[PDB]
């Protein structure tokens, strides 16, 4: 038993060295586990190649500092957990779409 965030969680353990036990599902990868956004990368590498999924960390990062997502929707790492979800979903194309197409 161990859900997107845990296999995150501990993927985040082996890139960045922060303890599994202050890893909170509610944590923000950037502001409270104090983790770079260069560091997030290969954090966010180790996860695109382990689900073999695709995430767009540039265009997440690019909508945050541009004012059109807030930090947290994608740097919260429960929403983390199912923006990558999200993209394991879309990895099997889904059956009812992913939008409407």
């Amino acid at each position: 038993m161990t859900s997107t965030f845990d296999r995150v969680a501990t993927i985040i353990a082996e890139t960045c060295d922060i303890p599994r036990e202050t890893i909170t599902p509610e944590s923000h990868a950037i502001d409270d586990l104090g983790i770079d956004s260069l560091d997030f990368l290969d954090i966010a590498f180790a996860i695109d190649k382990a689900f073999g999924i695709k995430l767009p960390l540039e265009k997440w990062t690019q909508e945050v500092n541009d004012g059109k997502a807030t930090t947290e929707q994608y740097f919260v790492l429960k929403n983390l957990a199912a923006r990558i979800d999200e993209l394991v979903a879309a990895k099997g194309a889904l059956e009812h779409h992913h939008h409407h197409h």
